[PDB]
């Protein structure tokens, strides 16, 4: 739930914005994936970097 699905968090909002309800608010699932991936790893030296 970390790194290996950081792929698969960024599929799963993919998979919501194909759904194109409200499309200026449907990076809900974006802004919660930039929350989730970055919150992943926020104890780090360099791989939060990327």
């Amino acid at each position: 739930p970390f790194e290996s699905s950081s792929k698969s968090d960024e599929s799963l909002g993919s998979i919501i914005i194909e759904g194109t309800l409200d499309k200026f608010q449907l990076h809900k699932y974006f802004f919660i994936r930039r929350l989730r991936l970055l919150k992943l790893e926020d104890q780090t030296l360099t791989a939060f970097v990327g």
